[PDB]
């Protein structure tokens, strides 16, 4: 196949997470994907009560990369939602996508930085496969 999704049904509020606590993680285990397949986007959706407005973030990634601490993370991204509900893309360098460790507790995680409405849920989270 060509992706994967999971549906963690997760509440967040921005301004209740400590700043070692704005990566939100995900088990690469809990999406089924195969240690065989390369991800080439991760997507976010998220949902609020009212409008959503401005998210800054970046992604991070456990890989299999030792000398550099086996993590990576992408670059920043805005994004402004005009309305209740939206997606958060990150495209997947080649060299990061390479490398990511989906095994042994492997994870992705989803970092915060800012969102405007505070309070949303993280409604699912999608890999793309290269294909």
């Amino acid at each position: 196949s060509d992706g994967y999704t999971i549906k963690p049904n997760k509440k967040v509020t921005y301004s209740a997470l400590g700043e070692d606590e704005r990566m939100i993680g995900f088990s690469y285990k809990d999406f089924g994907i195969s240690s065989s397949e390369k991800i080439t986007e991760v997507q976010v959706n998220i949902s609020a009560n009212k409008n959503i407005g401005k998210y800054v973030g970046q992604f991070g990634t456990s890989t299999t990369d030792s000398a550099n601490g086996y993590w990576a993370m992408g670059d920043e991204i805005t994004q402004s939602i005009s309305g209740n509900s939206g997606t958060i893309t990150w495209k997947v360098p080649s060299d990061i996508s390479s490398i990511i460790q989906t095994q042994y507790g492997g994870e992705i995680k989803f970092g915060v930085w800012w969102i405007d409405c505070d309070e949303f849920t993280i409604d699912s989270v999608v890999l793309k496969l290269e294909h």
